[PDB]
DNA sequence: CCATATTTAATCTTC
DNA sequence: GGAAGATTAAATATG
């Protein structure tokens, strides 16, 4: 019987979390869980984060394949 | 097959 | 206002 739990603080990359994503992006967009954990430590950010980015930004490429 | 994990598609939300 | 981080259930992939 859970009440209603508000959601986590929205992430604020440094630029340097950001591009050590982007660089991880470049040679594969889908990271298996072992990378996954690497950049997290890396980071700082949890495993989660990073799953979750991504996520987001295959999306993103996704729309601008088509131009 | 079957349990579990990951990804997708769509959206909600906030910086 | 707009990009993008976070969430959700469904679909697809994996061991």
């Amino acid at each position: 019987h859970m009440h209603k739990r508000p959601k986590r603080p929205r992430t604020i990359l440094t630029t340097q979390q950001r591009r050590a994503f982007k660089a991880s992006f470049e040679v594969s967009s889908k990271p298996c869980r072992k990378v996954r954990e690497t950049l997290a430590a890396e980071t700082g950010l949890s495993v989660r984060v990073v799953q979750v980015w991504f996520q987001n930004q295959r999306a993103k490429m996704k729309k601008l394949a088509r131009r």
